[PDB]
């Protein structure tokens, strides 16, 4: 959409943000004029030493001197590190946490309409979640980084073009000659990349129908072809994935080619340069690596240019809300103010639509009356908008046409301080904050005294509940310390609810939990609150309302009858329908959440974005997606079992490790030819120095070449050996999926959406732990070992000191790669206990807005934002502070090495170029070893998240399909009998749906498994085939325990139809013959023409070929159910099973069912269960389930001819249509 521009990001910005701003803005460009400084005094260093190799007394004096000139470029880079890094991490905290003070001043005063939950507040929750992080993001840090690298490069070009400006030409003439071919590889590696996942998604379905759909695998036994089917469709992603190797094997070779033909042409023309008597050896040495680091550092300033688009399309959003003007305010000076109410509430021709869509129009010339100190009733029995009227007296909309009287006065001329301080609200499942339950009994009224607060609770029925719990009236509600989790909460609003003291009580439809005796305690507590107040009653049920004086009735847009309830029950006036159909008869938020979290976390990184859950019934919880440090959880042993998986490619690793090996020849080379060539370019001999630079241009070539060749190697092979991994893995992945327990698949975080790219993403991720951390393993250690063998022999006192300094010169270069991401690790940690505030001042606001607690939500997050700033004010002073430390000790031992060396040099032990030799060598190595212990943690810490994908290989099934210590299955006649069995859903313990349930079903017969409206009827079929195992008791089938069988040798003679059939996305040839393996032709036209539909399937395109599940043609519901009696025909099984409930008949003019209905049976044993009391006369035997028993046997001459019973009672209920 819209963006803001770059500027109006710091618009936030008060006097002391000026100054940090200033001070931070000459530590970054006093910080990037260094290195091209640096440059300068290691060039005119080899002047001095070295044009005096005939004077050894003026080389020393020259050689002191710019080794203390080291020190002092230490000390400028260690107090202008300190502060580029101290003043942008702070003055970009100080002006987020005061966007997040308006922003929420600003969703603290909006009109309560404005949200709906239509999609509305799961963005404001999101707003102030992630993209107040995102603008952090943008103007902390990386505006220091922007700063740092684009000065790196205008001193790089001055520095360049003062020493010598003609090879400061030619150096940067090359620049475009590497930025191609290193720019146009990575055009053809998206190319590459783009199209594996595009040649995925055809074995993306695959898998995700499989689990999706598992009720149906495992009753027509087909999980051993959903692997057939997805082992066939990954092979053409791995051989896809073998020539996104060889593209990088040749962009490697290719570029590493061209920047080493490219120092043979700047170190060819220095040669002629010098020789014409324009340069010398240290304005050369200057001129070429001063525009070369400058001019290759404006690929990191351009590197901030993508979170700084993210930082202007999200702060957008947000500066659209602080400056939006609501309808319904407050006036301090223009609002009158009344005294001594009585509560008169009168809608004197109001009409209303909600604002959200304006067709409807549920308020058509609406008019009632609230008297003072009685009670009414507002009841209905449909969407007839009853809660919309308290839902107005609030004032949370406005009437577009019409006015309301409080004691003949309109409500539109009182602020809204004055309405809200006299009405009261409870409503559905009411507001618990996470605060202790002392704070939330004190929002109706903030401080009066502390016996007031107990008189609250005793007459609410909440004082001995807050008794039998060991804490002194302060108990963590929000998180489960001490547990008050009772589905019976005291409803604590009525506790609010008192001790605010009303004039006017809104309470709603308070029967919301199951009723019962235990219910029946807050009724009477209702009953001792409804006492002088003009109270109104929404009421859901009537079952709760029968003792109100006085009930009035709306049915379509007004009132209908108003009266005690005598004249009610009275004419049958629109009530007595009703009274028949009483007789007749948030969790959601997080899945929007983590669904708009999902494909915007693979750009986003880990330390920016959330996780979301449903937490406890306090709040919503947020983590912070940086729980891989704290999870550490992968086996102590995970880096062998992932070279046992990945053995057979024993030749693809041996003919890659002699590949890595000579890679690391090509580094320790460069640093010992470039350094024979400043030992050259001081000789007097300018014909014996063109016969020997020839040929230190040759090797530059000739290695130019062994480069393209030796990265080839090592990135063809290492990718044959890591894409047979991420093949094999997936492979033990879903195998080992459709193979667990039925009860698994049905929880929260076991969906077909976070489980079907834990194989796309998460076992992807296999290759970059175990192949792609060892090729920089053998390459970084043979650069390492070959650079401290030529250096020992070359000479050894030197580069036994640089061995001791050694470790703080790869300290200096791995705090130098941190930088490049930033100090300010985990920022979505600190602000989680700040946002779940605002998480629940959002999704609560009907509740906040009453009650007057808004300036509370507001002074427990201004408070509350003091801790992420002194977390932000002790990590930023030092770590600031031990960055620019750690590079004192880079500055101050380059010059204890090179003074030491210019002793040895005068007193006659060492030459130059053995002392330069030594240093070029040894310290480009250290460059590479501080790469090799920035991998190190994750090598030990588990891997990552996405490298712990082990539970589902390490995971011990319940139901385990296939043993081999199991009696094999021959024939079932059909002998199912249950004895004393109770069972209840492993993902719902607490709900008892059978207790002590039997049955006895002889061969030959059926069964006819009564509706009951839903009292536990479609689970009888889910444990006659195991997808649920009892919790006590025995299933008995064929005269044995079904726990003994060979579960795939028995589900292959049991065969259900679904409740709600669903087919694949294939023909109808496949899924009307997935049910038999091996029928083409012969039975499978018969299998047609018994549940016929022949002239609907001759009826069809091509013949039996369309695609009808996903992305093809539509069938209708009697026409799907057609499908899959087909499969159940052809199978041919012995025990039937039907299953039939809540509605799903689906069309009229029924005919799709009566006659597969009745030639299916006639060699089973047949179980049906179906909703409605119609063609259900199975007249072999019919049983009664009622809460987990049988009531009554036998078939239908036995089963009416008792007087009631409980059967005759659904008899009434087939003309009750
Ligand atoms: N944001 C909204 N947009 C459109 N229609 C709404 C919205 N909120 C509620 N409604 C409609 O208002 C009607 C309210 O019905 P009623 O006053 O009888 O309350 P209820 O359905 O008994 O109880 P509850 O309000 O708890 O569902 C609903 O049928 C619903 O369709
Ligand atoms: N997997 C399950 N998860 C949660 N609850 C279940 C599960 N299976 C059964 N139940 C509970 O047990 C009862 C099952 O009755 P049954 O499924 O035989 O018919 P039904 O519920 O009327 O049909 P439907 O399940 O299609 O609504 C339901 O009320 C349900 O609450
Ligand atoms: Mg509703
Ligand atoms: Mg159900």
């Amino acid at each position: 959409e819209q963006s803001l521009p770059f500027f109006k990001l710091f618009s936030f910005a008060d006097k002391f943000d000026y100054l940090l701003m200033f001070v931070g803005s000459l530590g970054a460009i006093v910080h990037g004029s260094s290195m091209p400084v640096f440059f300068l005094l290691f060039g005119q260093m080899v002047n001095g030493f070295g044009k005096n190799q005939m004077d050894l007394h003026q080389m020393v004096h020259e050689v002191s001197r710019y080794s203390l000139y080291f020190v002092y470029l230490g000390l400028v880079v260690c107090f202008s590190s300190y502060a580029e890094i101290a003043c942008w991490m702070y003055s970009g905290e100080r002006q987020v946490a005061a966007l997040r003070k308006k922003y929420l001043e600003a969703v603290l005063k909006q009109d309560v309409g404005f949200f709906d939950t239509d999609a509305r507040t799961g963005d404001i929750v999101f707003s102030v979640s992630t993209d107040t992080l995102l603008v952090q993001d943008a103007i902390s840090e990386k505006v220091g980084n922007f700063i740092h690298y684009l000065s790196t490069f205008l001193a790089g070009l001055v520095v360049g073009f003062v020493s010598a400006w003609k090879l400061a030409l030619l150096s940067v003439a090359v620049i475009p000659g590497i930025a191609f071919a290193g720019g146009l590889y990575a055009y053809t590696l998206t190319g590459i990349t783009s199209k594996s996942r595009e040649s995925y998604a055809n074995a993306g379905v695959i898998a995700e129908q499989a689990i999706a759909q598992v009720r149906t695998v495992y009753s027509y036994v087909g999980e051993s072809k959903a692997l057939n089917a997805y082992s066939d469709a990954i092979q053409y992603t791995l051989k896809l994935g073998y020539k996104a190797g060889m593209a990088k094997g040749l962009g490697l070779g290719c570029t590493y080619g061209i920047a080493c033909m490219s120092w043979a042409l700047v170190f060819w023309y220095a040669g002629v340069f010098i020789r014409n008597g324009q340069t010398d050896g240290g304005k050369a040495f200057t001129a070429i690596f001063s525009a070369i680091v400058g001019g290759m550092s404006l690929g990191q300033s351009f590197s901030n240019l993508g979170a700084f688009s993210k930082g202007k399309a999200a702060g957008y959003k947000l500066m659209e809300i602080i400056n939006q003007r609501p309808t319904i305010i407050q006036d301090p000076l223009d609002g009158k103010c009344l005294d001594q109410v009585h509560g008169n509430i009168e809608f004197k021709d109001v009409t209303f639509s909600y604002p959200s869509r304006p067709d409807v129009m549920i308020f058509r010339n609406f008019n009632i009356f609230f008297p003072s100190g009685k009670t009414v009733a507002v009841v209905g029995g449909s969407g007839s908008g009853k809660s919309t009227v308290v839902s107005l007296i609030e004032r949370f909309y406005d009437p577009n046409s019409g006015q309301i009287l409080l004691d003949g006065v309109e409500i539109k001329t009182l602020q809204l301080k004055f309405l809200r301080e006299q009405i009261g609200l409870v409503n559905q499942e009411p507001a618990l904050f996470a605060t202790t339950i002392l704070e939330n009994i004190l929002y109706g009224k903030p401080d009066a005294t502390m016996v007031e607060v107990e008189a609250a609770a005793s007459a609410a029925n909440a004082h001995s509940f807050i008794t039998l719990l060991p804490k002194g009236y302060d108990t963590q509600v929000g998180e489960r310390g001490v547990q008050l989790s009772g589905g019976q909460k005291q409803r604590i609003a009525i506790a609010r609810a008192m001790l605010k003291d009303p004039k006017i009580l809104l309470l709603d439809q308070a029967t919301s939990a199951l009723d019962a005796s235990s219910e029946s305690i807050v009724q009477e507590a209702l009953d001792r609150v409804m006492v002088g107040r003009t109270t109104v009653v929404v009421a859901h049920r009537l079952c709760t309302i029968r003792n109100v004086d006085s009930i009035a009735v709306i049915q379509q847009g007004q009132v209908v009858e108003t009266g005690t309830h005598e004249e009610l029950i009275a004419k049958s006036g629109a009530y007595a329908s009703l009274i028949r159909f009483q007789e007749m008869v948030s969790t959601r938020l997080s899945h929007s959440l983590s669904t708009k979290s999902l494909s915007l976390r693979s750009g986003s990184l880990r330390n920016l974005s959330y996780s979301y859950s449903t937490g406890a019934d306090g709040r919503i919880e947020m983590i912070s997606n940086a729980e891989t440090d704290r999870k550490t959880r992968a086996p102590e042993n995970y880096f062998y079992r992932l070279l046992k998986l990945n053995s057979p490619e024993w030749p693809y690793s041996i003919m890659g490790a002699v590949g890595s090996i000579l890679s690391g020849f090509i580094g320790p080379t460069f640093a010992i030819v470039m350094s024979n060539m400043i030992e050259v370019f001081y000789y007097t001999d300018y014909d014996s120095m063109e016969r020997k630079t020839k040929e230190y241009v040759f090797i530059y070539i000739g290695a130019g070449l062994y480069a393209v060749g030796a990265y080839l190697i090592q990135h063809y092979f290492f990718s044959i050996m890591g894409e047979n991994l991420t093949t094999r893995v997936r492979r033990m992945m879903l195998s080992a999926i459709l193979r667990n327990e039925v009860g698994w698949f049905d929880e929260d975080e076991h969906n077909s959406s976070l489980i079907a790219a834990r194989l796309a993403t998460d076992a992807a991720d296999v290759k970059s732990a175990i192949a792609e951390r060892i090729s920089v393993i053998l390459q970084n250690m043979t650069s390492l070992l070959t650079s401290f063998i030529v250096a020992f022999i070359v000479e050894w006192r030197v580069s036994l000191l640089i061995l001791g300094t050694f470790p703080l010169l790869v300290l200096a270069n791995f705090a130098q790669q941190l930088s490049l991401k930033g100090f300010a690790g985990d920022t979505a940690k600190a602000h989680a206990k700040t946002s779940m505030i605002a998480g629940e001042g959002v999704s609560n606001i009907r509740t906040v807005a009453a009650f007057n607690a808004q300036s509370k939500i507001l002074s427990l997050f201004c408070h509350e934002l003091r801790v992420p700033q002194k977390r932000s004010l002790y990590r930023s002073q030092t770590s600031g502070f031990l960055f620019g430390l750690s590079q004192l000790a880079l500055y101050g031992s380059e010059a204890l090495i090179l003074w030491y060396g210019a002793h040895l040099v005068s007193k006659g032990v060492s030459t130059f170029s053995k002392v330069i030799k030594v240093f070029v060598v040894l310290v480009i190595t250290a460059n590479s070893v501080a790469e090799t212990v920035s991998l190190a943690p994750e090598i030990i810490r588990g891997g990552e998240a996405v490298g712990s994908v082990f539970s589902v290989l390490d995971r011990q099934t319940r139901i385990d399909p296939d043993d081999a210590d199991a009696d094999p299955v021959e024939t079932i006649r059909g002998d199912i009998e249950f004895r004393h069995v109770d069972f209840a859903y492993p993902s719902r313990p607490d709900v008892m749906v059978f207790r002590d349930f039997n049955l006895r079903i002889r061969a030959g017969h059926s069964q006819a498994l009564v509706g009951a409206s839903g009292s536990g009827k479609s689970s009888v079929i889910a444990m006659i085939e195991r997808f649920y195992d009892p919790l006590a008791g025995k299933v008995m089938i064929d005269g044995k325990d079904i726990r003994r069988l060979n579960l795939k040798s028995l589900r292959l003679k049991i065969g259900l139809v679904q409740q709600e059939p669903a087919l694949f996305a294939a023909t109808i040839f496949d899924n009307i013959a997935y049910g038999k393996d091996g029928a083409t032709e012969s039975e499978v036209i018969d299998a047609a023409r018994a549940a016929n539909a022949h002239g609907f399937i001759s009826g069809l395109p091509e013949g039996y070929k369309t695609p009808v599940g996903e992305r093809g043609v539509q069938l209708s519901g009697g026409q799907k159910q057609r499908i899959a009696i087909a499969r159940a025909v052809l199978k041919n099984p012995t025990v039937l099973l039907l299953d039939q409930a809540t509605s799903a008949l689906d069309a009229e003019s029924e005919c799709v069912l009566q006659e597969a209905l009745e030639r299916l049976m006639r060699g089973r044993t047949t179980v049906v269960v179906a909703h409605r009391l119609s063609t259900i006369r199975g007249v072999d035997c019919i049983g009664v389930i009622q809460d987990g028993r049988i009531v009554e046997q036998g078939s239908h001459s036995e089963l009416v001819s008792r007087p009631e019973g409980a059967y005759s009672r659904l008899l009434q209920l087939q003309t009750h249509r």
